[PDB]
């Protein structure tokens, strides 16, 4: 990815596009719109992102290209190539059409998109404004950051079990908060980039207690293990069979019981236990 080009596919347009969404959506014909503008420079900036996605969809093409997610609906460090979705529902499944916008920081204060904030006056539709400002004027109910791993092409999409070879199979609690009503876990190892506690934490209820060298110890109350404890997987932990991309890795997707899905950089339920 390159970031000056697609910083620059905006800046160069100021003065020189319409927003619709109704024309070529790219700019090919002077109009764009913010999803058709932002995939068109993630394009010509060496991203292969496939077709003109919508809001609703560019998450998924930006997490199967090396992308991972530096922030949901949180304050985050801005920097350049930063790329903004944002809903006026719940998520971005809900962003069709004016319930949708994408763009990208500059730098880590100003953010450029094609939008309607000129009202579609000829030629104004790539327009910049400290995020700070577009966000409490535009105030969507959900953002997204997405992020390039400039690690991509090295990690290659593999399960970071596999990029990062460990021949115990325990690890290490980063962080363990109380979220959605459990005690659970941030283990850098299975979840290397854009950790999520939604989307990879770990129930500490359905993990075995281990000391630093990987032997198996007695498992205290769940609101007692604390960052710098280890563990490891012992039949409630099923594999869904279900695999996918973020970040330039593969994760796999677990389901802990009623607790629900939890996505971990490691290729099957055999690779994660003991
Ligand atoms: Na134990």
């Amino acid at each position: 990815m390159n970031t000056d080009v697609l910083i620059n596919w905006f800046e160069s347009r100021r003065g020189k596009l319409t927003y619709s969404m109704y024309g070529s959506r790219n700019g090919s014909d002077g109009t764009a719109d913010c999803s058709g503008a932002i995939s068109q420079a993630l394009k010509e900036a060496g991203v292969n992102i496939v077709g003109l996605p919508s809001t609703v969809t560019l998450g998924s093409q930006l997490a199967n290209n090396g992308f991972y997610r530096v922030s949901k609906n949180e304050d985050w460090n801005g920097q350049r190539g930063d790329i903004i979705l944002m809903s006026w529902g719940a998520d971005m499944s809900q962003s069709g059409g004016a319930g949708g916008h994408v763009g990208v920081m500059m730098d880590s204060v100003n953010f450029i998109s094609c939008d309607y904030s000129t009202q579609g006056a000829v030629g104004q539709a790539i327009n910049t404004y400290p995020w700070n400002d577009y966000y409490v004027a535009n105030k969507p109910s959900y953002i997204e950051v997405w992020r390039y791993a400039d690690t991509a092409p090295q990690t290659n999409n593999q399960a970071n079990t596999a990029v990062v070879p460990q021949s115990k199979a325990y690890y290490e609690a980063n962080e363990v908060k109380y979220v959605n009503g459990i005690f659970q876990i941030k283990c850098d190892y299975l979840a290397p980039v854009g950790f999520d506690w939604g989307e990879n934490g770990i129930p500490v209820d359905m993990v075995n207690w281990v000391d630093a060298n990987g032997n198996d110890i007695p498992d205290g109350k769940s609101e007692d293990f604390k960052p710098g404890m280890f563990f490891s997987f012992a039949v409630n932990i099923t594999d869904t069979g279900e695999g996918g991309y973020y970040g330039g890795y593969y994760y796999r997707r677990f389901e802990f019981g009623q607790f629900g899905t939890v996505w971990l950089s490691c290729w099957n339920k055999d690779d994660l236990v003991n």
